[PDB]
């Protein structure tokens, strides 16, 4: 199916290349700045996955409590033949009644903005009921693979939601665990 | 298919976000060198797709008469939550008898290197003659795509190749057009 084949790819071609070195980058950084307890940058890499397909490019536009706070240090490899191909990943700060509740990076799971955009496109061939059930089957079929994933254990965490509560207390209800 | 998601999702992920801004960075490369004639890098990105879906990360490994000149100055833009998403780009010179006949952008379409992970992956559920199935299908879609899309006029050209000449005198067959 056209899920299968994107989480498999997502996994491969992103997840796969920067899960390994996240943790070393994230030590890096909260080494930097002495982070300990709620300003200390959690371990995982956190992957926001909206059933509805509905990808902002702001995150501080689906909810008001996460704010931008850093760039993670850059990654960079060569790959396909783009020398020092940069992985960039930002960190984001979740507020609570206005103070700091946690710190982690998030960013949203791009092929779902594929999949919503590909309904749009008449050559795609591909309907908003196509668009809906493959969504459901990409997170699954990332779950599945996280799972068994020998780069991937402790270093990610993946937030499926519906919007209808928070998305902020949702990543904190995860980073309180 | 696996191959009609993978090529969507490569377009609009990727491609639709990368060309419209490519000349200009281009222009301003070769601005900047005063590049003309063989030395000026060519408007268009060139996508190597080969058949076989072997995707090396450097490209002087395929063919030695490819050889890494400079990046294209890094184009940025908030990406799905990355802030400042970084998107790399190498420059190429293609070799003759020692001599630079061609300068181009050169890269590998990722997607390619999936499907032949994929068919390694006892959960992917999918063969060797899967992936040979699908790399055709992903070249030809991706051919479909570009063919009437907006972004992508002028400034992109497709190399697919099977291994049974010269990958570098392809590239330059095009250049020389
Ligand atoms: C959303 O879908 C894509 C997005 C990109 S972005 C990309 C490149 O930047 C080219 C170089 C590279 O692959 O690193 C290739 C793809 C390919 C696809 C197509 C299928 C999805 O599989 C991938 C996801 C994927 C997401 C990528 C990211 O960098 C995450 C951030 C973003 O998408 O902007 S790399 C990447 C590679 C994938 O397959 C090779």
């Amino acid at each position: 199916s056209v899920a299968h084949g994107l989480a498999w790819s997502y996994y491969i071609g992103y997840l796969r290349l920067i899960l390994p070195e996240l943790q070393a980058r994230i030590r890096t950084y909260n080494q930097h700045y002495n982070n300990l307890l709620r300003g200390a940058v959690s371990q995982r890499l956190y992957i926001l996955l909206p059933l509805d397909c509905g990808v902002p490019d702001n995150l501080s536009m689906a909810d008001p409590n996460i704010r931008f706070l850093d760039k993670l240090p850059q990654q960079t490899a060569d790959r396909a033949g783009i020398k020092d191909r940069v992985y960039s990943n930002s960190i984001y700060e979740l507020l609570e009644n206005g103070q700091r509740a946690g710190t982690c990076v998030l960013e949203y799971a791009t092929p779902l903005q594929t999949l919503f955009a590909m309904s749009q496109y008449s050559q795609a061939g591909f309907s908003r009921e196509d668009r809906l059930e493959q969504a459901k089957l990409f997170c699954q079929t990332l779950e599945d693979i996280l799972a068994d994933a020998p780069e991937s254990q402790n270093n990610c965490r993946l937030i499926a939601y519906q919007e209808p509560f928070s998305l902020s207390q949702e990543v904190l209800r995860h980073l309180r665990q």
